[PDB]
This record gives C-alpha cells, sequence and structure tokens, in this order.
C-alpha cells in the first residue's frame, strides 16, 4: 500500500493527490539551476507544493540538495522550497540542505505549513543564502531598510494545528529560523534550532573597507550607529510568533494573528530569541526548552514557561515585551554559560508589566560584574537604546512574585511597586520601588 518513487520527477504528481502513501527511495537528489524551467522539472515555485490531503510522505535516507542558484531563477518572486497547502498529511525524515550562499533574488522560504493538521518530523534543514549576510536585522528587516534585503527563512508555520517534531533546523541565513504567522495552536516539539553569532565590535572593524555596513556609516534602523559590545545572531529568531499574517485553509484566505502556541522539548542555540511568542493571542505555553547562547531566552508576554533553561552570555534569559504584560508564570533555570560572556545589556531579565509570579534559579556562583535581575528601570538592550523601540524599556512593573533562587543580585527600580521578592540572599537586592518586600528563604 506504499507507493516508491525513485525520482524527484515521478515523485512530483503524487504531491497533487489525496489519500496516498508515498516514499521516495534513499538516495541523494541534486536541484540545480537547470532543473528549473519551462521545459524543466520545477516549472513553478513553490519546488514541492503538497496540494492534497490525508497523504504520508517518507524521506528517510533521503538527502535533497538544492542549489541556492533556485532562489534567483523564478524572477522577482518569492521562492518557497516547500509548501503544504492540503490537510492531514504527514512529512518525515527529509534531510534538505541548500547548497552555496546565493541570495533569492526577493526573498525565499524554506518551508511554508498551511492547511490544517499537518506535520512535519525527523527533518534536517540547513538554510544558507540571504543578503546582507553579516549584520542580523541592524539595518533593516521589514519596509525603511538601512539596507535592502532579500531574506530567506526556514520554517514558517501557518495554518491550524500543524506541528513541527524532532526537526534540527541550522541556519546560517540573514532570515527567521521558525516563526508563525496567522498560525492557530502550531506546536514545536523536539526541535534543534541553531543560528550563528557575531559581535558588533566585529561589524564595526568593517570601518573604512567600504562593505555595506560601512556605507551607511554603521547607522541603523534603531536611529543610533551601531553600539560596541553586544554578541548578535545573524538570523531573525529562533522560535518567533507573528500578530499578522496570512494562511490558507479549505480554499479559504485568512487573515489573523498568530494564536496558542505550544511549545515544548525545544533546544535553540545562537539565534536573536530562543521563544518569543508575546505578539500571539490565547494559550501560551512553554516546556522543557534549553536556550543556549542567544541575545534572548524567553519573552512569551502571559502564560507559562515551566521547567526551561537559558543561559546569560550574550542577553537576558528573560524580557517582558511591553508594560502591558499581565499574567506572565515561569520558572527559568540561567544555565551555565556554553562559552564566554559577552552580554551587553546588563542584564539577566527584565521585569515590568503587572500579576506576574517569577522564579529563577541557578547554581552559578561566579557573576559577572555588570548582570542583575531588573523590575523596572532603564534596559541597556540593542535595541532599546535612546528611546528606540519605545514601550518595549522604561516601564513600570506592579504585583509581581520574584522568587530569586539565584546568587544574581537585584535591582527594583524607582518605577516598580508591590514586587514581593524572596531571595537566597537580601544583601544583593537594591529597592528603590514602593511598598516592595524583601525576605530571605
Amino acid at each position: 500500500q506504499t507507493t516508491t518513487v525513485y525520482s524527484l520527477e515521478d515523485l512530483l504528481p503524487y504531491l497533487k493527490q489525496d489519500n496516498v502513501d508515498v516514499k521516495l527511495a534513499p538516495g541523494t537528489y541534486n536541484v540545480n539551476g537547470f532543473d528549473v524551467g519551462e521545459d524543466r522539472l520545477f516549472s513553478t515555485t513553490p519546488l514541492f507544493l503538497f496540494e492534497g490531503s490525508n497523504s504520508t510522505y517518507d524521506f528517510t535516507d533521503v538527502k535533497l540538495n538544492i542549489n541556492t542558484v533556485v532562489l534567483t531563477k523564478f524572477g522577482n518572486n518569492e521562492v518557497n522550497e516547500i509548501q503544504i497547502l492540503g490537510n492531514n498529511n504527514v512529512l518525515k525524515n527529509l534531510k534538505l540542505e541548500d547548497i552555496g550562499t546565493t541570495a533569492p533574488s526577493n526573498r525565499a522560504q524554506s518551508i511554508v505549513i498551511d492547511g490544517r493538521d499537518n506535520r512535519i518530523e525527523g527533518f534536517h534543514l540547513t538554510i544558507r543564502g540571504s543578503y546582507p549576510y553579516g549584520y542580523g536585522a541592524a539595518f533593516g528587516k521589514g519596509g525603511g531598510s538601512v539596507i535592502n534585503h532579500r531574506k530567506h527563512s526556514g520554517v514558517l508555520i501557518r495554518g491550524l494545528r500543524n506541528h513541527l517534531k524532532d526537526c534540527t533546523i541550522i541556519s546560517r541565513s540573514y532570515g527567521h529560523i521558525v516563526f508563525m504567522q496567522a498560525a492557530s495552536y502550531p506546536t514545536v516539539e523536539g526541535c534543534y534550532i541553531e543560528g550563528e553569532m557575531r559581535s558588533t565590535d566585529d561589524m564595526l572593524a568593517e570601518e573604512g573597507t567600504g562593505s555595506p555596513a560601512d556605507k551607511v556609516d554603521f547607522m541603523t534602523v534603531w536611529g543610533y550607529k551601531l553600539p560596541a559590545g553586544y554578541m548578535m545572531s545573524l538570523q531573525e529568531g529562533g522560535i518567533r510568533a507573528y500578530n499578522a499574517g496570512t494562511t490558507y485553509i479549505d480554499g479559504v484566505e485568512i487573515q489573523r494573528a498568530t494564536d496558542n502556541p505550544t511549545v515544548l522539548n525545544c533546544t535553540i542555540k545562537n539565534a536573536r530569541t530562543g521563544v518569543t511568542l508575546a505578539h500571539a493571542n490565547g494559550t501560551k505555553y512553554v516546556e522543557g526548552c534549553t536556550v543556549l547562547g542567544c541575545e534572548n531566552g524567553y519573552s512569551i508576554g502571559s502564560g507559562t514557561v515551566v521547567n526551561c533553561g537559558a543561559d546569560a552570555i550574550y542577553g537576558p534569559v528573560f524580557k517582558n515585551t511591553y508594560g502591558s504584560d499581565k499574567g506572565y508564570n515561569a520558572d527559568i533555570t540561567i544555565l551555565p554559560p556554553s562559552d564566554a560572556y559577552y552580554n551587553g545589556h546588563d542584564a539577566v531579565a527584565y521585569i515590568g508589566g503587572s500579576n506576574h509570579n517569577l522564579t529563577f534559579r541557578s547554581e552559578i556562583t561566579e557573576i559577572p560584574s555588570n548582570l542583575k535581575i531588573m523590575v523596572s528601570g532603564d534596559l541597556q538592550g540593542l535595541r532599546v537604546l535612546h528611546g528606540s523601540n519605545p514601550s518595549q524599556n522604561n516601564f513600570a512593573g506592579t504585583n509581581i512574585v520574584l522568587r530569586n533562587l539565584t546568587n544574581f543580585p537585584v535591582d527594583l527600580h524607582s518605577d516598580s511597586s508591590n514586587i514581593t521578592v524572596t531571595s537566597c540572599d537580601t544583601d544583593n537586592i537594591t529597592d528603590n520601588g514602593t511598598n516592595n518586600s524583601i525576605e530571605a528563604i
């Protein structure tokens, strides 16, 4: 009852059919510029468009090499390698790798999941080829860019009840690694997501080379010259949810926010953020995750972060997105450093909004001198200096339970009130707020 096919060419017809069970035989399959054309295997993008429903696709031991030149072969159009439009499909075990570093002519996404109740599991994805590569988003990720971009992102989860499970996503590309737009009940489970980092000092060292950053005098979209002393990801987010987007289910076009995301047992390394879901609606749940060397650990806005860990080497493990944040319940272990500290944000956590219940745990005994838990105040975060992104900084914190089971000191700013702090030691806690209560445990 399984059909086995032995070429990309014989695979492509099944993608238009419902209720099929298909296996692409073990092997290595290359897609090159010569394969894209009128006459040719791939006449249109997306390359692999899964239009059927109730189908299973087994790619065990399949290595699919897609030459990045393919991202230029469709004019000025977005190129998608794989898109699922149908429902109730299961794709498993494919190893997909972009070959070379050619940028898209416009933009690209490796995998887009529309429809409902689809699952991608056991994939291994390597994303390459984008422009500019080497500055992350410092010179723009959307309109009004200082340096025009031609982005290439990994997995875009949309649709309803779509699931990415046990996947390895390695990004060497300027774009999101795993992101959700218009997704309702998306689940990301057992995933390993990895980007790579570069110091702003190394970028600034391009002064006088004629580099694209050197040509705009390192002026960022945040309104100031790129500051020294930060470690950035070259990618946009590890797992990031958006409040906008369009998806398609059953031939209906749907424009909505992401809602009800669940992230379980993921490891995110060297990304801008491990898990950011503050812009999703409904119930946000994060459990069993490990965030290593990201610019930011967990920002879910409201909801539940439980049994999660992050290290602090490049940025805070925890950040309330806005003063509007309420009901963020979190239990976060500050993990031993995965590498030397290079955290220019001067904070292990930034807390405000109201009615949160936050527990931080750590075995760390050597505390860098610039790192503290902040309740309110002026965060020295790369993106929020000098009034940039003003709603994401300098905001009040009220009625918050803060269990500091760590040796990190705590700084309660004058805008904080009714913070109930319990701590290993209470002599590293600076209280400049109102009606805050400090108690040793």
